[PDB]
């Protein structure tokens, strides 16, 4: 899977 | 200040 | 600890 | 960016 | 060589 | 909008 | 009077 | 502080 | 390109 | 040294 | 004639 | 103008 | 008080 | 003699 | 590179 | 007085 990143603070991975 | 990023897991800031 | 100086504006201490 | 200072003579800035 | 400065108080040089 | 300029070093824009 | 400057594009004067 | 510029002629700084 | 500025009055850009 | 200014965006100095 | 600007400190005009 | 520096703690500028 | 700095070699403080 | 420092840009020495 | 010379006071090099 | 010039590095004046 791809992992995108976003600031949520902390940087988190978002899995696709 | 500058904030660098590193994978420590989770991505963290490092402040200078 | 050492304190280094940098312009960040204001002159700030950076502690090591 | 941070500007550090060093004697090189003359005192110069070093930009980061 | 470059001379950086730090408070160690007294100011000291750090040569590179 | 207008953009004014100031030295902060770097020259920055201020938007109005 | 003082003349300030802004980007409006062209640079214009603003009279005070 | 920020430094703005104006014609007063010669250009001068205005500190804020 | 770079844009230099000159008083020609009004301020104009000169592109390089 | 002289410092000239140009839009490069951001306004940068050019040292001579 | 054109007037260019430079920091010489004070901001000065340079006439061409 | 000249800018001198002093500890006031934090380092500050003094304009002359 | 203010503390100014001078090269005397070592960097020394001057207390005002 | 003492050497004080000021921003004039470049950092310059002032000798006393 | 070429080094040109100018009175800036003191005589300085300018590198091209 | 005459001023002669020598590379000493930097170019310096020598009074006579
Ligand atoms: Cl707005
Ligand atoms: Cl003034
Ligand atoms: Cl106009
Ligand atoms: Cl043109
Ligand atoms: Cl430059
Ligand atoms: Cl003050
Ligand atoms: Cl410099
Ligand atoms: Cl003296
Ligand atoms: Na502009
Ligand atoms: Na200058
Ligand atoms: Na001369």
């Amino acid at each position: 899977a791809l992992v995108f990143f976003a600031e949520d603070a902390a940087i988190i991975g978002l899995a696709v």
